């Protein structure tokens, strides 16, 4: 009966995903997944990796325009898409308290553990601003967000990234539909660049990546009581040139048979067989604008950072 326990009511989700995705000729799962309390905990260890330089780099932009961004979008609530990692999001609130315009903090995630933390936090430093959590996929359930004030809604990290272009046209569409008049949107948009960074940034030598990608294969065995022998699979992050974007894959080292109990379900991995595990694409910045365009949102900012390797875009 209570609001607050709607908005933060994914089993069914995860079901219907690993079922098609394991019983697909060109097996996949999809990276929404990947980010329980262990798969975050991990993906925090990424953020601090050498090879990985998306999020310190987004968090020196943020750092240096937040109160620019605030300025600009007049917000008094922050909504934000993905959670987990509040360096970034504690610079726009802050910006937001200082400007004397924030009311209410909105972080929306699929996973519930990422937002009780994330509530429980931000709950504790912000006095006197409303926080809703909203449990939800970003691809499905931007309509459980509640519509008032004037929303700052927050895209970062390059999760934008994480979609083909397809469902991202989509993602953006139903973005832009979920948005009034008057709300704003601030987009992450890691950028192209010399390839072998690239690789590396999803391949780093600590090896974290790689425990990161196995992880995947922990959530369904716990989740779907599988059986999945982790070590059996080989971590691999390929860049395409084609589709100018970094691919990730799981690669069976020898035959595997497994059991998907919860599905009643058996999958058999040949040697050498790949499974497509995320996509990671990467933008060319005159091309942000045209999809945002595509969407019905007019970019009214651009910013990089000084060595333009990740763009921030604000739109309406
Ligand atoms: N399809 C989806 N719907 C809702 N949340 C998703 C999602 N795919 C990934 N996420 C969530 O988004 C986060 C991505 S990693 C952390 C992103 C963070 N905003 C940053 O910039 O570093 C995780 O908490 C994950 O659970
Ligand atoms: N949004 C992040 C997510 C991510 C980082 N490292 C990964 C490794 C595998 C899958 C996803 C990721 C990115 O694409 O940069």
């Amino acid at each position: 009966l209570s609001l607050a326990n709607y908005l933060a009511a994914a089993a069914e989700a995860l079901r219907r995903d690993v079922r098609a995705g394991l019983t697909a000729t060109q097996k996949s799962l999809p990276p929404k997944w990947f980010y329980d309390a262990v798969g975050s905990d991990l993906f925090d260890q990424i953020t601090r990796l050498p090879e990985y330089y998306p999020t310190r780099t987004e968090a020196q932009i943020l750092r240096t325009r937040s109160a620019e961004i605030i300025s600009a979008a007049g917000a008094d609530t922050l909504v934000e898409l993905g959670s987990g990692t509040s360096e970034k999001t504690r610079m726009l609130l802050d910006a937001m308290r200082d400007a004397e315009l924030l009311r209410r903090f909105i972080p929306f995630d699929v996973d519930a553990g990422v937002l009780r933390s994330a509530g429980a936090a931000i709950g504790a430093e912000y006095p006197g601003i409303e926080i809703d959590a909203v449990c939800g996929d970003f691809e499905e359930h931007l309509g459980k967000i509640p519509h008032v004030g004037r929303r700052l809604v927050v895209f970062l990290g390059s999760t934008i990234g994480n979609l083909t272009p397809a469902p991202r046209a989509e993602f953006l569409s139903t973005l832009a539909d979920t948005l009034q008049p008057g709300d704003s949107l601030l987009l992450g948009t890691d950028l192209v660049k010399d390839t072998g960074r690239l690789v590396r940034a999803y391949d780093d030598a600590a090896g974290v990546t790689a425990a990161f990608n196995r992880n995947v294969l922990a959530v369904v065995n716990r989740e779907l009581s599988a059986d999945f022998d982790l070590d059996a699979f080989e971590h691999v992050a390929k860049w395409n040139s084609d589709e100018e974007r970094i691919e990730v894959w799981l690669r069976a080292r020898t035959a595997q048979h497994v059991r998907v109990a919860a599905l009643d379900l058996e999958v058999d991995f040949a040697a050498g067989e790949e499974m497509l595990t995320a996509v990671s694409c990467k933008f060319r910045p005159e091309n942000v604008v045209a999809e945002l365009a595509e969407a019905g949102l007019r970019q009214t900012h651009w910013w990089t950072d000084p060595a333009g390797d990740f763009g921030l875009s604000l739109a309406v």
